[PDB]
């Protein structure tokens, strides 16, 4: 069902001298859901549920973002692509996820997670993603209502918006969800990121590291990396497309619609989906975990 309570208890770890926030329940090999921009394990609350008894079920908060502790000092060099896998690699590694994983992702949780996956790849059991990155973009491949807007917050007017006016969790985050939010569910959203300043430079971070047109120089290699990779391997894939869906329409979804071993539905929602359709995506995903796992 929808709602707006968390799933589980939120546990914490300290990692690289930081403390890191995350979702751990039940036993058995992992079903690891990965958020991106501007969200936090928080997104998968309603998703979780339906993988109840199928396996451990792990959501982790990306630094910065949800529980997990600020960077301090943060600043415009802060909250990297390279920063984040550094930390989430470490999470990963402390979690003893074993083997057998199952990927679950989106936004930016495709990125870490599909690069992750390729440089972990004996130890991915299974792919499922959403709204993803497939590949590195150009300008004709975003959606074209969105690139005013990502274009300014990969100028020097990125501050004033983000910063100052966290028009990524406030503008973007509901703009992109079919559905409204109830206060509660906006509320948790927002919490990290109650505070003017540095405590909301992750969710500038990211838009300024999209790998679109070549920049910046080391995502786009990173994806040009795990999108010739994923084209070509057996691991078995879910791909959880949307109507109207955002991100993944175009040859982005033309794309990954090339990768092997693949089963497709689609659900209702535009980025955010999990808030559109968290029953149909975590029935989904429930069926391929039965699968990988009979
Ligand atoms: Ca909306
Ligand atoms: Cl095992
Ligand atoms: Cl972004």
């Amino acid at each position: 069902s929808l709602g707006a309570k968390p799933f589980g208890e939120k546990k914490f770890i300290e990692i690289k001298g930081r403390r890191m926030a995350y979702i751990d329940e039940g036993t058995g090999d992992p079903i690891l859901f990965q958020h991106g921009n501007p969200t936090s394990s928080y997104l998968w609350r309603n998703i979780m549920p339906h993988c109840a008894g199928l396996g451990r079920l792990i959501a982790c908060d990306l630094i910065g973002m949800g529980d997990s502790d600020k960077l301090d000092p943060s600043g415009p060099e802060r909250y990297t692509y390279a920063e984040h896998r550094d930390y989430l690699d470490a999470l990963w590694e402390a979690l003893d996820l074993g083997d057998r994983v199952v990927l679950v992702v989106h936004d930016w949780g495709s990125v870490l997670g599909f690069d992750w996956a390729r440089r972990h790849r004996e130890r991915v059991q299974g792919i499922a993603y959403m709204e993803a990155v497939t590949m590195p973009i150009e300008w004709a491949d975003f959606p074209e209502q969105d690139r005013d807007l990502f274009q300014a917050f990969r100028s020097q007017a990125g501050e004033e918006l983000v910063l100052q006016d966290n028009v990524f969790v406030e503008q973007v985050l509901p703009g992109l969800i079919l559905r409204p939010l109830s206060e509660a569910e906006m509320a948790a959203y927002r919490e990290p990121f109650l505070a003017a300043g540095e405590a909301r430079r992750p969710t500038l971070s990211w838009p300024r590291q999209i790998p679109i047109a070549g920049t910046p120089a080391d995502v786009v290699a990173i994806a040009r990396d795990y999108a010739g990779w994923l084209s070509e391997s057996p691991i078995p894939k879910l791909f959880i497309n949307a109507e109207p869906g955002h991100l993944t329409t175009g040859r982005i979804r033309d794309f990954c619609r090339t990768w092997p071993n693949q089963t497709e539905i689609t659900v209702a929602g535009a980025h955010f989906i999990q808030e559109d359709s968290p029953d149909e995506i975590g029935a989904a995903i429930a069926a391929f975990v039965r699968r990988l796992r009979p």
